[PDB]
């Protein structure tokens, strides 16, 4: 069990109608609070470690939005060293429906040292997600 990452939260500006539901909300520790964005599809989230820092990630825990959990099925979880994400391969694909109000945690089996990781949403999502939160190392 490796520590709780930390950075800066990167994503998606702005949320749906204004309401304030922005990318922030899951990252708060709170798992009644979630990302509610500005617009169906395209939405995003994660952390940049910040330059020169790379860490292998090891586990990723995640929890829905509660009432929507399927907007989280065929999203993905990715790992880059680039900010636009070009450069970057899949962590993990959530398949399954998520349960309510509690963090799902997947094990990460990718030697690589990221400085960015992200949630990418599925059409249809705006994507929600309540809380988000990767765990892992240093890279060597
Ligand atoms: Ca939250």
């Amino acid at each position: 069990s490796y520590p709780k990452l930390t950075g800066t939260v990167i994503g998606t500006q702005g949320s749906w109608n204004n309401i304030g539901n922005t990318i922030h909300k899951a990252f708060d520790g709170d798992l009644n609070t979630f990302f509610d964005g500005p617009t169906a599809n395209g939405c995003w989230l994660g952390l940049d470690f910040g330059e020169g820092v790379r860490n292998v990630i090891t586990q990723i825990k995640f929890c829905p939005r509660s009432g929507y959990e399927q907007r989280m099925i065929g999203g993905i979880f990715q790992g880059a060293n680039k900010e636009d994400f070009s450069d970057a391969v899949t962590l993990f694909t959530i398949t399954s429906l998520p349960g309510s109000g509690t963090l799902t945690s997947v094990d990460v089996d990718n030697p690589t040292g990221f400085r960015y990781v992200r949630y990418l949403s599925p059409d249809g999502s705006n994507g929600n997600i309540a809380e988000l939160q990767f765990f892992g190392t240093p890279a060597g």
